[PDB]
């Protein structure tokens, strides 16, 4: 019926159907369109007190809770989707990953290199598509597949 990992859902506020991908946590109103050796992605990471390494270039000791980290991620997704902000601009300013200095770009990679939830979301995204919140042991990610 639908591309890998998509399902129909219904908006609780409007009643209109939408589509949800349980691998990327993406959601969209329109019926989704539709694997390569390698993909290229950028990401924006928000770490929290239970991250594997609760430290980043932004903060020596990262103290925010997982719930507070998810709220930050949600707010960034909102501004990226509204066009108020660019993904690259928010990644440079707020990503708790050293790749912030590269607008979040992680380069190209194959299966077997990245943490599994990140890898699965990256390979399920279409070119140009962006994920919802993706959880790994490092924290919470917004992933943009660029190639
Ligand atoms: C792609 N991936 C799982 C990833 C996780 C954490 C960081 C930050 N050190 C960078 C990349």
């Amino acid at each position: 019926k639908l591309p890998p990992g998509w399902e129909k859902a219904m908006s609780r506020s409007s009643g209109r159907v939408y589509y949800f991908n349980h691998i990327t946590n993406a959601s969209q109103w329109e019926r989704p369109s539709g694997e390569p050796a390698r993909v290229r992605c950028s990401h924006l990471l928000v770490k929290h007190s239970q991250s594997r390494r609760p430290s980043s270039w932004r903060q020596e000791k990262i103290t925010r809770t997982k719930e507070e980290a998810l709220e930050l991620i949600n707010g960034y997704i909102q501004k990226i989707k509204s066009g108020e902000e660019d993904f690259e601009s928010l990644a440079s300013q707020f990503s708790d990953c050293s790749s912030a200095k590269a607008r979040g770009d992680l380069g190209a990679f194959s299966r077997g290199q990245m943490q599994k939830p990140f890898e699965d979301a990256s390979f399920a995204l279409r070119t140009g598509e962006m994920s919802g919140p993706v959880f790994t042991d490092s924290g919470i990610h917004i992933i943009l597949r660029t190639e």
